[PDB]
C-alpha cells in the first residue's frame, strides 16, 4: 500500500478522498469513463487513458485485456494499434507498481532503432512528454496503468502523488468493470 | 454513493482518508480482520462484527456468507447461532444501504413475542444499543452489514459519518475476500 502524499491542502485532501471514495463505487464502464472525465478535469491535461493487463512474472504487462481511452486523440490510438506501438512503447514495458514513470525520463535512456522510432512519433504527436502510474495485483497477476500526456502534470508535485494514490483503486474498478 | 461527511476536522479527514485508502488494498480475510482492528481501536466500543450475505429483492439478507467476528464475545456469539438467533434479530431484517440503524431506536418498535424474546437476551449480553451500517451491489444481489455495539458510538457524530463512509469500502473488500 503506498503511502498517502504530505502537503495537501485541505481542497487537495477533499478532492482525493472525493477520487477514492468516488473509485470505490465504480460497478461499469460506463461510470469508470464518466469518473475519469471528472479526474481530467482538474488536471494540466487534456489526454488521459487507462488500460488494464495480464502480467508476466516481473510485473510487466504481456496481454492487455481492456484499453479505456478516455481522451487520447482517436488518430494516434489508430495509428498506434494499426503500426503494432504496443511492441516498442517503453511505457508498455514498466515493472507495474513500481512507482509513477515519468515519459520523457524514460524516452531518454532508450537505445532500440524501433523504440527511437516510437518515441520520434509520439513527440511529432505531442505524446513525447507525460506520466504513468501503476497497481498490480498478484491474486491474479493482474495490473493497470494510467497515463496523462503533457508536461504540465509532472510539475504538480501535489497531483503527480493524488494520481499515485488514486490508482489503486482505479485498478480494482477496472477489475471489477472487466 | 453516500455523500461525504461535512463538519470533519483535519485529523477526522484524515483518519476516514487513511481508513478508504487502506479497505481498497484489502485481498485477504487476514488484512480484512487486521484492519477492522485497526478501525475498532478508534471507536468507542469494543464489539464489532461484519457480515456479507445474499439478498432478497427488497434488500435484505436472505442467507449468510460470510460472519467475520472481531469483537463479539464468543460465548454471544455461540449462543446466536445455537438459539437460532438470525430467525429473530431485527437487525437481520433491516433493508441494506438505507441509511445507518440505531439499535436501541429499532428495538424499541419490535411487536413479536420471540423478537421480543431476542431483545431481552440482547439486553442481558450488553447488546441492547448498537449501530449497524450496510451496503448492498445489485451486482449479485450481495450486502453487507458492519455492526458495532455500545451507545457511545452512536452519540459520536462524526465517527458514525464516517464509518457510514467506510462501510460501503468494507463491502467492496469483503466481496474480494470471499
Ligand atoms: C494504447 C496503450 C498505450 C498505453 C501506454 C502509453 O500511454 N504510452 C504513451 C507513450 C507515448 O505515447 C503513448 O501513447
Ligand atoms: C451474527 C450476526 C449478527 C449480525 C446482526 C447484529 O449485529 N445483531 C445484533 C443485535 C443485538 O445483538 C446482535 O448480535
Amino acid at each position: 500500500m503506498r503511502p498517502l502524499p504530505a502537503g495537501l491542502t485541505a481542497s487537495q485532501q477533499w478532492t482525493l478522498l472525493e477520487w477514492i471514495h468516488m473509485a470505490g463505487h465504480i460497478e461499469t464502464e460506463n461510470e469508470l469513463k464518466a469518473f475519469l472525465d471528472q479526474v481530467l478535469s482538474q488536471a494540466p491535461s487534456e489526454r488521459l487513458l487507462l488500460a488494464l493487463g495480464r502480467l508476466n512474472n516481473q510485473n510487466q504487462i504481456q496481454r492487455l485485456e481492456r484499453v479505456l481511452n478516455v481522451s487520447y486523440p482517436s488518430d494516434w490510438l489508430d495509428q498506434y494499434m494499426k503500426e503494432n506501438y504496443a511492441q516498442h512503447d517503453p511505457i508498455l514495458r514498466i515493472h507495474l507498481g513500481q512507482g509513477p514513470v515519468m515519459w520523457e525520463e524514460r524516452f531518454n535512456r532508450a537505445k532500440g532503432a524501433e523504440e527511437k522510432r516510437f518515441i520520434a512519433e509520439a513527440t511529432q504527436n505531442g505524446m513525447g512528454s507525460g506520466i504513468t502510474f501503476s497497481a498490480a495485483s498478484e491474486r491474479n497477476n493482474i495490473g493497470s496503468i494510467l497515463s496523462i500526456a503533457g508536461r504540465e502534470p509532472g510539475r504538480n508535485a501535489a497531483l503527480v502523488a493524488m494520481l499515485n494514490c488514486l490508482t489503486p483503486h482505479l485498478h480494482q474498478a477496472a477489475i471489477r468493470v472487466a
